[PDB]
């Protein structure tokens, strides 16, 4: 069948604390990474969320796990890239999550070789403006 890959590290250009990139792959629905609560700034959007793998690995799709209480930061408009060696980025496709309150899966036409994965949160779901929140995002082949 199909196998996740394992994400070794990752950064967010927003986190509160506690709240770090990390906590959105610790294999656990309920832990969250969550953008910064201080969400007025006119460039607090957008918000780049970068997971990184141990080395290059083929890829096929991915899901995004919004938090599956309360509605702070799913995903609305985003960009994905990714990278074969972890610095220089490409552009995939252009994602609209919907502000969705469930799983979110993004098959891509061909498999891709990365290194790392990259969203560019355009807008989130939530209070005033919103935020970006993830349970758990996965990447896996086929
Ligand atoms: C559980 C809940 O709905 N909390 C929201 C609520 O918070 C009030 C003030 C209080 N702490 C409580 O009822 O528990 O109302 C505020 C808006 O004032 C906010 O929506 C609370 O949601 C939380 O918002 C933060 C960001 O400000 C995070 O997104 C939390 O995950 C979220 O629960
Ligand atoms: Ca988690």
């Amino acid at each position: 069948g199909d196998i996740k890959i394992k994400i070794v590290s990752g950064t967010a250009s927003s986190f509160q604390s506690g709240s770090n990139i990390e906590k959105s792959f610790d294999g656990d629905y309920s832990t969250l990474y969550h953008s910064s609560w201080s969400n007025g700034a006119s460039n607090y959007f957008p918000i780049t969320l970068t997971y990184n793998f141990e080395t290059v690995t083929d890829v096929d799709y991915l899901i995004y796990h919004p938090r599956n209480n309360g509605n702070n930061g799913r995903f609305k408009e985003t960009e994905i890239q990714y990278s074969a060696d972890g610095h220089t980025f490409t552009k995939l496709i252009d994602k609209d999550f919907q502000g969705s309150a469930t799983a979110g899966k993004v098959t891509f036409d061909q498999t891709i070789q990365a290194k790392s994965f990259r969203f560019i949160v355009k807008s989130g779901s939530g209070d005033g403006q919103g935020f970006a929140s993830c349970a758990e995002m996965e990447f896996f082949a086929k």
